[PDB]
């Protein structure tokens, strides 16, 4: 029993109907969850130095044919009009990153320019293929596009693939599979560009000791791609990170630079995801975890509960400094047995439990419990305090 | 200058296209000033004990059909279809607010229920009308909507009066005019209903010693509202503040919940924005600050700079501590007089300069020099980290002395 359908409905983090097909509700819980693990990209993009932005929901579809993507992907776009002119709701943030890359004159001192967005997509998938948040059409993407010159390639895919096991690692997926998609039968771009293309990619695999295989008929017209896919505790393959190389829609949407020789170059793009959808992810997690989330993801880190009226001002004293430390934590004072109470945050999902008792008022302690049924026993208020905010700041996978 | 569309530019906050007409492109400096107001948002809705929640983009038209806004905003309706159904862009949140609302057996209890969103809405507005962030077509409303009994209306457009005039103290706006709109020609409910309802509005009022004035049969076919116009240092009038009542849309969607004598009963709902439009706040803030926005808002807190050569690894670690500070902090060691240096942030509004030469390395303390051109002397380091943490935690309007 880990179908993540079944754990957002009891954990109430989202639901979805058929008013909206493919599209989430995410509840507060659910939307907590969603957050800190935006927080958690936003601090790997300030540490791999990149820029967060945001694009507009829809575009032109003037420029939306300028992109070479019209004739593949016409059938999966959701279109709206407004004063007889045709507007595309973004299926990628990429030209978007291209239209705020062309405000202001750049030079090669500018590049690598690094330019992350949490990308709301919607892309018109059929109806009967959707199921839960796996396969979805409204979803936000931990999308990026590097503008680089031809010499730094090679250092902005070392760059992708370290950001991409870091981040795997976080979450415990170690066992990762590797994909190298080499030139297709259409493509843009000479063989000595995908000769060159194809060899950045794999020289930078297996400089980092990464096996692979190459995928030759897959590939973009564009370029060359690596995928990463990574396996949950079930041993079931999911397709989420993404390298991207396009040597293509810069120079179609018009984007240039002045470099060391004062010639216009044409930018090199990188298109990059690690998680691949924000949504689908999460999803994935839900499922890892079985709703037992680390505590640093978990709606509702702590309960500090009471055993009768009696303690009731320590509780709600000790939910303040556990709230003051940046630890998400109710308190629970209700008229209910001790093992009631427990069993309600065991089945809930809350990593720690903080009984508190005459015992532990007097004392200034607090008898904590797991979820797992870990008895941790009476513990000083402020090592429990400070053990708890080193597991949520860390990300740790386990509790005490 | 003050506008918003020029400074905005200058400071490489965000742009806007005829490819994509209202809608705004924020870059890395402007998508900063966003993320900090949200965050700043964020802490009120914890402390005024709302949820926050997120609502898909889009919804069948047949849904929307049945709120009862369909006849008279269907022109400002985006529309896109998919396997012959017609789906509504989402113009506002209370529909999608609703259908969480919807799903498990409400109680008494769990009222009064609030429920907030940083809602990205989108009205097909005239392209003539549009201007800059002020009137645009794509915007995130800082939206919520109460489920509450009858007896606990007062209550609770009492509290959202008071986080009305709160978050407008935080960006130094005391100047508010209060309008209540009354009961329209063509409306649901009975006499009695509208009665108590606009009571309700005026005795909250009342109760916080507001003064406000009518706009009589300025009210929505679905109840009374009251709206909130702030006065920027211009004495130019901005009403961005809602807070309106709604007998309909309850009922309209099927929204109930278990009352204490057992009964199924049809909740009330208040809609209520603040800020009103995320875009359009941003853009009167720019305008207000004249770009000198308050340290807690600014793109970059922070440059260290270093007179000549010999600073630059004091620099270095001064930079490092006020990055593990959580001040957002650049480094400036480019080979160019101090003067220079200076001048370019202070153009950039750059709240602080914290200047680096042999006297300071020496002492373990840092010149710091605001945007304002004042020289505030040389402090030890430990001590302005301190007060830099206190001004962006308090959000200060005012700098240091
Ligand atoms: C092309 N952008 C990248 C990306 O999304 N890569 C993953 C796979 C993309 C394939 N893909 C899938 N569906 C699409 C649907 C539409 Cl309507 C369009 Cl216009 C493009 C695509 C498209 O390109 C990110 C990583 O920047
Ligand atoms: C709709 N409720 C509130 C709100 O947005 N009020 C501000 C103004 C509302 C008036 N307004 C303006 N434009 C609209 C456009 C459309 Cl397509 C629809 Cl369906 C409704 C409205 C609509 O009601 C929020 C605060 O919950
Ligand atoms: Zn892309
Ligand atoms: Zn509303």
């Amino acid at each position: 029993g880990r179908d993540h359908r079944k754990i957002g409905k009891q954990l109430d983090l989202y639901h979805m109907q058929e008013e909206a097909p493919g599209m989430v509700f995410w509840h507060n819980d659910g939307w907590t969850i969603f957050r800190e693990l935006e927080v958690f990209v936003r601090s790997k993009l300030k540490e791999y130095q990149y820029q967060e932005v945001k694009g507009p929901f829809m575009m032109d579809r003037v420029l939306w044919e300028k992109t070479g993507h019209w004739d593949n992907y016409k059938d999966a776009m959701f279109t709206t009009s407004s004063e007889n002119r045709e507007y595309c709701i973004k299926p990628m943030n990429c030209p978007g990153h291209v239209q705020i890359f062309n405000q202001g004159l750049k030079s090669y001192r500018d590049l690598p320019l690094r330019m992350a967005e949490f990308g709301s997509c919607h892309r018109n998938e059929p109806s009967g293929a959707l199921h839960g948040l796996m396969r979805v059409r409204g979803f936000t993407q931990d999308d990026a596009h590097i503008f680089c010159t031809e010499e730094q390639i090679r250092d902005e895919v070392n760059a992708c693939i370290r950001m991409v096991y870091d981040m795997y690692s976080t979450f415990g997926f170690e066992k990762i599979v590797v994909k190298l998609s080499t030139r297709p039968d259409k493509r843009i771009g000479s063989d000595e560009m995908w000769d060159r293309a194809e060899a950045d990619l794999a020289v930078a695999l297996e400089e980092n000791n990464i096996p692979f295989e190459y995928q030759l008929g897959e590939g973009a017209f564009y370029g060359p791609k690596i995928e990463f896919t990574l396996y949950d505790c079930l041993d079931r393959a999911w397709q989420c990170g993404t390298v991207q190389l396009d040597f293509s829609l810069p120079s179609r949407l018009s984007a240039s630079y002045v470099g060391e020789d004062n010639e216009r170059k044409v930018p090199v793009m990188i298109h990059r995801a690690i998680l691949g959808s924000m949504e689908r992810f999460i999803g994935i997690l839900t499922e890892e975890f079985a709703g037992f989330f680390p505590t640093w993801l978990a709606p509702v880190q702590v309960v500090v509960m009471n055993i009768t009226d009696s303690q009731s001002e320590y509780v709600n004293e000790l939910t303040q400094k556990l709230q003051n430390a940046g630890i998400r934590v109710k308190a629970d004072l209700r008229n209910e047995k001790i093992g009631f109470k427990i069993r309600e945050h065991t089945l809930r999902r809350v990593p720690y439990m903080l009984v508190c008792g005459d015992k532990e008022v007097e004392a200034g302690k607090v008898a904590v419990r797991t979820r797992r049924g870990k008895d941790l026993g009476s513990l000083d208020v402020n090592d429990v305090i400070e053990k708890l905010q080193q597991e949520i700041r860390s990300r740790s996978l386990q509790q005490l």
